[PDB]
């Protein structure tokens, strides 16, 4: 098995608030984290926002959710969006209150944030396994100061964030991840790290794990073969372990906006499809020297079945009954 077989279920507490509830494989209502834990899912990924208006995905939200993850027996991976809202390669909005004008000041705010996110978690007695300094930061983070016009700035902000983690009172220090999208592209992956490390503002010893996203429905170049190479090259070149931290496969996709990659076009859009996909992905990752795991993105997000894609349903739960699909078991045995 993979060391880590996970899911990001950040939406859970918001969805429980609206009324919703989940059924296990045997038709009995049960808390989603216990259902998942029972399937072999050993790790839960959670997105963190800094000061969202309505408190979605804030620190308090995450402590509430992480207690339940801890209780259930699973490890915790915090995905620091380092923003008040969605962070991705086309939106990296600096948190309100943080500097859009002074790097010296933004670095301090970031150090303080990671330090004290960590110290609060240590205070509430919750262990953190993985913390990412940004979500999908290939186009940088904390705009404008960390836009890709300044890899020197990005490198320096990462160093600040990492150092807040190291300096916290966590009994065990979380493994620090840098997370880029387009995991399949070695040129994208390598370009970021060589350019940033070349500056000398990020040190190789500032972080522990590579994270990558790997989605099949945003470009026909996302071949399993291209991912195998990207992952192997990241590891050979920089001597660090690699994790696929976000992936989906549709159980229904009638109007894709992009051709699926050539080595995945024979996989159906069904629950069985999801399993075959996850198995083929897991094999790539098992065979990568030091390939530690796979996390599915938002398997249970009722009312957002498309999960942002041009595909109709990417969930691992039946949204007509709120019952989890068998694909959850395949995820847990990867
Ligand atoms: C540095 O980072 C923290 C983390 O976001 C910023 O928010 C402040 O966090 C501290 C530490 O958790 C809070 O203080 C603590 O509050 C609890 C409950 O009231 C109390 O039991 C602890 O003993 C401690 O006082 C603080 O309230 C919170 N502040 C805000 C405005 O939310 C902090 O502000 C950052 N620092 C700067 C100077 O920007
Ligand atoms: O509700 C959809 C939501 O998707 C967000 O993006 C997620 C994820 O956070 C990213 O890390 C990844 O690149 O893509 C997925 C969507 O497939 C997005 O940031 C939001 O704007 C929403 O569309
Ligand atoms: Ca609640
Ligand atoms: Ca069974
Ligand atoms: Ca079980
Ligand atoms: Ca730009």
């Amino acid at each position: 098995a993979l060391t880590y077989r996970g899911a990001d279920i950040s939406s859970l507490l918001l969805l429980e608030d609206e009324g919703y509830s989940y059924k296990n494989l045997n038709g009995q209502t049960q808390a989603l984290e216990t259902i998942l834990a029972d399937a072999g899912i050993n790790s839960i990924r959670q997105r963190v926002w800094v000061n969202p208006s309505d408190g979605s995905y804030d620190l308090d939200y995450n402590l509430e959710l992480a207690k339940r993850v801890k209780a259930a027996g699973m490890s915790l991976y915090l995905d620091l969006h380092l923003s008040d809202t969605w962070a991705d390669p086309s939106d990296q909005t600096t948190p309100s209150g943080w500097s859009t004008t002074d790097l010296g000041t933004l670095k301090w705010q970031l150090y303080n944030y990671t330090l004290e996110v960590c110290n609060t978690f240590a205070e509430n007695d919750i262990d953190i396994e993985i913390i990412s300094i940004g979500n999908e930061i290939r186009a940088g983070l904390l705009w404008p100061l960390g836009e890709t016009s300044s890899y020197s700035n990005i490198g320096a902000l990462l160093h600040s964030g990492a150092w807040g983690v190291k300096d916290s009172n966590l009994a065990t220090t979380p493994k620090i991840m840098i997370h880029l999208d387009d995991g399949w592209s070695w040129d994208q992956q390598n370009y970021f790290y060589e350019t940033v490390l070349a500056t000398g503002e990020l040190l190789s010893t500032d972080f522990d794990y590579f994270g990558v996203s790997y989605y099949p429905f945003y470009s026909a170049s996302a071949t399993l073969a291209s991912l195998k190479t990207s992952l192997a090259n990241l590891q050979s070149t920089y001597d660090k372990p690699v994790v696929v931290v976000e992936t989906n496969w549709p159980v229904s996709c009638p109007n894709p906006a992009y051709a699926f990659p050539s080595d995945l076009s024979s996989i159906p859009f069904s629950v069985a499809g999801q399993q075959e996909f996850l198995e083929k992905l897991a094999a790539v990752v098992e065979a990568t020297t030091d390939g530690l795991g796979v996390y599915y993105w938002e398997p249970a997000w009722i009312g957002n079945a498309g999960l942002g894609s041009s595909c109709a349903d990417n969930l691992m739960v039946d949204y007509t009954t709120d019952e989890v699909y068998e694909s959850i078991e395949t995820l847990g045995e990867l």
